[PDB]
């Protein structure tokens, strides 16, 4: 019966069964997620490189580390930004499918780091809502921020 639901804290204590990196084109060790991603599971960047607007999945033992190529705002155009933004979250949806766990930790691709110095909550979400509507999982969104967990809890009650 499939929920969203958001919680503070690190996404590398999630309970749930695979993690969303928010990767690299590079597949390497970066900021934000992808630095508490490395620390926590380094075997998952093996031959982790993927293109912008992709994604990747990286076994670490049986946990799977999918590592989602967000575009870097900075980089990006906010129109195709946009375009690629959605593409990344649709392959994350895509490899949640074929995983076929029962739940997934994800976080807002694009933030931080990747936001070109915008706000990007509405944005990221809107289109995490978009491609995971079509999966059977138990989406579990990580955050930082006080007012974010409001802000996508609220956006999450509205939408279900």
């Amino acid at each position: 019966a499939p929920s969203y639901r958001v919680k503070r804290m690190d996404i590398a204590k999630n309970d749930e069964e695979c993690v969303v990196n928010a990767a690299n084109p590079r597949g390497l060790p970066g900021d934000g997620v992808c630095k508490a991603v490395y620390k926590k599971w380094p075997e998952s960047f093996k031959n982790s490189a993927t293109p912008v607007g992709t994604a990747k999945t990286v076994m670490c033992g049986t946990y799977p580390v999918i590592h989602a190529v967000g575009p870097n705002f900075s980089n990006y155009s906010e129109s195709e930004g946009d375009r690629e933004l959605a593409a990344a979250y649709r392959e994350v949806a895509k490899e949640v499918t074929r995983l076929g766990v029962n739940s997934v930790a994800i976080p807002l691709l694009s933030t931080g780091v990747y936001s070109g110095g915008k706000d990007r909550l509405t944005q990221s979400l809107n289109h995490l809502f978009t491609a995971m509507d079509s999966t059977d999982a138990d989406v579990v969104i990580y955050c930082r921020d006080k007012e974010w967990e409001k802000k996508i809890s609220e956006a999450i009650q509205m939408r279900t």
